[PDB]
């Protein structure tokens, strides 16, 4: 291990999260937040947060192999979903990438390499139906 | 979708996340490259935190399932590996979970049924080493 982040989360749905560092500490709020006056996160939210910065550490990593210097802005897009087989839930998720004056054709390369790279798309491999989106 | 979370992540292992709502609003720093003392979040600290509150969150359901009124405390602890396959990186979890008051062998029970239900352990699914411990 190059290291373990710890993070202690109390009392599900409605409840609240601090890192063991205290950099995070939130509420995990309900679909009704805005209407009960409440702040804070949820899982989806963390999830997004989480593969948008692991996407550009990896994208940074691949195209630095190739001594290129990139401006980047991803856009992590992860949804809640009724799981059907179960009756359960389950996830999806979308990473928009911007790029900006990279040639397209470089991107498509290093966005790709990226993925096989990035610790959260192995995690996810073959469970989710990662869709990359160039701008 | 039921419902989508969009975080946006500049730049890379440095970068910077911010979700659109602003809850989130965090610098990326590395453990191992924070020799300054920098503050700020990481993948991993966001994946222990996100899958910490969706575990909390599975647990609470699948005790109500089984009429108990549960208190919850896990602890999400998510380590950056070396991957020997490729020479690149993976996360590895363990989760904690502190249930208080109540029946050690029901307990293991209801951790057995939130790890089915919850949408991260179905995400990770035969990829990442997630280790379920109790007290």
């Amino acid at each position: 291990a190059l290291f373990t982040a710890k993070v202690t989360a109390r009392g599900g749905r409605a409840g609240h999260i601090t890192s063991d560092d205290g950099v995070l500490d939130f509420d995990i709020v309900m679909p009704n937040a805005a209407a009960a006056g409440q702040t804070g996160t949820n899982p989806e939210q963390l999830f997004a947060a989480g593969y948008a910065a692991c996407f550009g550490g990896a994208l940074e990593h691949v195209a630095k192999e190739q001594n290129i210097e990139i401006d980047s802005e991803i856009e992590g897009q992860v949804s809640l979903m009724k799981d059907e087989s179960d009756g359960g839930f389950k996830i999806g998720v979308t990473l928009v990438v911007n790029t900006k004056d990279l040639d397209r054709e470089k991107a498509q390369e290093l966005v790709n390499a990226a993925h096989e790279f990035c610790p959260y798309s192995k995690a996810t491999r073959g469970n989710v139906d990662v869709k990359l989106e160039l701008k």
